[PDB]
């Protein structure tokens, strides 16, 4: 079903996360963590205090796909366990709960445009680009269901 998913996404905010490599998305999926540049860290912390759910939608650059999406479960914090990101300077660490670890090809989202990025297709956007509520909700609902996920515990964090 999609009903608990819709509940988690009701009045959520959505952000496009672009990773230079698959390894960082894999660490994020394994450890439930993300870290970004301070300009985006400040935006995510503001959004986390302002919305019932803040959703990060991940895309590896040059992959032509999204690799899943996740909900912020905390603001960023420093001094936790170190994360061996593959880098080419990162802020704190956000804890995240994954909502879907399955891929979605950009060919499947070509009908969705993001008003906050000049109504360009939602796949287009810099790291940290906010996706407007309706576009972001329909993008998340496009993903194949991830039957390994139970949103019951995520609902309890809202
Ligand atoms: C896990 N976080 C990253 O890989 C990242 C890298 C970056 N510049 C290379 C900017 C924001 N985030």
């Amino acid at each position: 079903g999609t009903s608990k998913l819709k509940y988690v996404l009701q009045d959520a905010r959505f952000f496009l996360i672009k990773s230079n490599n698959h390894e960082n998305v894999s660490l994020a999926k394994a450890k439930g963590v993300w870290s970004t540049l301070p300009v985006n860290e400040k935006k995510l912390n503001l959004a986390f205090r302002s919305a019932r759910s803040v959703i990060l939608i991940f895309s590896v650059r040059e992959s032509g796909k999204f690799q899943g999406f996740a909900r912020l479960s905390s603001e960023s914090h420093h001094g936790g366990s170190p994360i061996h990101w593959v880098l080419p300077m990162l802020g704190g660490v956000f804890k995240i709960d994954w909502i879907c670890r399955r891929e979605l090809p950009f060919t499947k989202s070509a009908h969705l445009t993001n008003p906050w990025n000049e109504h360009k297709p939602v796949k287009i956007g810099r790291d940290g680009q906010e996706i407007e509520l309706e576009c972001g909700t329909q993008l998340c609902l496009l993903f194949p269901p991830d039957e390994s996920i139970d949103l019951y515990q995520v609902i309890h964090k809202m």
